[PDB]
């Protein structure tokens, strides 16, 4: 295997995700814990609002709550930023406008704690409209597909990303989201430097029928594309 990092994912990860938000001074937290198999760049995760009521939509915090586990293809190993930073992890950073609404300011470690791949996320949301799609609750409980593209900083030893996100409203309307990020690595070590390419990622949402909790359950399943054989 081309990274050292990447030899930590060929079983089934542990994972556990931890978000501290504030959305127009609406305070809360998110704690979710599941597993990841990048083999197949598929991972589970269950996520509860431990604050109690999560004062934005469940689909708004999906893109922030671990791109480590995407399914780099056989012919695109070399391109695999988020493995080669394991175990010592990289920072995700990201600011994501939601047109004619406010914006999330997101930054994330996302690293190894033992055998545990941790996400740990500080979420400050500003300028919303209290009666907005987000504020609201006006959203619906689903997600669509979308490709994200990734490009190398070398300048920063790390990536670049940027993607419109598409939330569909309860009426049948588009809230778009657009997603700037950069990751960086937390250790010295090299890191690979991918050429430009992106992940196909499908995201699906349910509820556990037995949990009385604010909560989201979430399969994702993530392949690595736009390089050719």
């Amino acid at each position: 295997m081309v990274s050292k990092g990447e030899e930590l994912f060929t079983g089934v990860v542990p994972i556990l995700v931890e978000l501290d938000g504030d959305v127009n001074g609406h305070k809360f937290s998110v704690s979710g814990e599941g597993e990841g198999d990048a083999t197949y760049g598929k991972l589970t995760l269950k996520f509860i609002c431990t604050t109690g009521k999560l004062p934005v939509p469940w689909p708004t915090l999906v893109t922030t709550l671990v791109q480590c586990f995407s399914r780099y293809p056989d012919h695109m190993k070399q391109h695999d930023f988020f493995k080669s930073a394991m175990p010592e992890g990289y920072v995700q950073e990201r600011t994501i406008f939601f047109k004619d609404d406010g914006n999330y300011k997101t930054r994330a470690e996302v690293k190894f704690e033992g055998d545990t791949l941790v996400n740990r996320i500080e979420l400050k949301g500003i300028d919303f409209k209290e009666d907005g799609n987000i504020l609201g609750h006006k959203l619906e409980y689903n997600y669509n597909e979308h490709n994200v593209y990734i490009t190398a900083d070398k300048q920063k030893n790390g990536i670049k990303a940027n993607f419109k996100i598409r939330h569909n409203i309860e009426d049948g309307s588009v809230q778009l989201a657009d997603h700037y990020q950069q990751n960086t690595p937390i250790g010295d070590g090299p890191v690979l430097l991918p050429d430009n390419h992106y992940l196909d990622t499908e995201s699906a949402l349910s509820k556990d029928p037995n949990e009385k909790r604010d909560h989201m359950v979430l399969l994702e399943e993530v392949e690595a594309a736009g390089i050719t054989l």
